[PDB]
């Protein structure tokens, strides 16, 4: 509940403008009907973006650090699951990946 | 079944201490030796310390339910590296490296 507060703090700095040249493609769902991704709900069962766990978030229904960090690492293995690892979507993924992890480990 | 699971995990286990990712795998292969290294504060730091080997005995000994479980420690090895270590230092840069090959193996595990 104070641990939260930080992983909201988090969430934040995830969404904050020094990313965005790689964060973007996670600030919304992925578009798969207009992308012509036919296939992405047969894979991604779950799907899960920035914009879906900050309604969480707000909606309290994050009950520990750990509830928070399931869905942000989903968001990612989505991406990875889905697309080929060559692909720069995927470069960008590792890429917000590695200061999620950075925030998080740090996190008191 | 859910031991399909696990040999799949195995199979990531493999990858991670290979030949091809050894140049950045080598830190995370056994414990860190923290009384060699000279680090008064290590396990003051880390609480619960992990690394591969480690992760090999437990895979072996069977106290793995399921991947979710197996991922849990795998990911609990980088983050005590990244809790630990300044962002800039080589250390995380392999971490890093090593992380990214991970998640893909592990987002590929049917
Ligand atoms: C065009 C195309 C896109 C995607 C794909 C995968 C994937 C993904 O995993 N995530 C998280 C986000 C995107 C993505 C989403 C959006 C919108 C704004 C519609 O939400 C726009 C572009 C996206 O993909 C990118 C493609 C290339 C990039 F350099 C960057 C992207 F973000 C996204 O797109 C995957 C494939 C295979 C693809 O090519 C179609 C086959 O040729
Ligand atoms: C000497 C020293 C080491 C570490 C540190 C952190 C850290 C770590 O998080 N992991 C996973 C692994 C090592 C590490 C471990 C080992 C052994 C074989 C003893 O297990 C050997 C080297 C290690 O890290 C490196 C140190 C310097 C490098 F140029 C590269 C390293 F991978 C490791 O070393 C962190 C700091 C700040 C440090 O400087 C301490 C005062 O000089």
């Amino acid at each position: 509940s104070e641990q939260l507060k930080h992983c909201n703090g988090i969430l934040k700095e995830l969404l904050s403008k020094k990313h965005a040249a790689y964060a973007w493609p996670f600030y919304k769902p992925v578009d798969a009907s207009a992308l012509g991704l036919h296939d992405y709900h047969d894979i991604i069962k779950h799907p899960m973006d920035l914009s879906t766990v900050k309604r969480k978030m707000e909606n309290r229904d994050y009950r520990d650090a750990q509830e928070f960090a399931a869905d942000v690492r989903l968001m990612f293995s989505n991406c990875y699951k889905y697309n080929p690892p060559d692909h720069d979507v995927v470069a960008m993924a590792r890429k917000l990946q590695d200061v999620f992890e950075f925030r998080y480990a740090k996190m008191p």
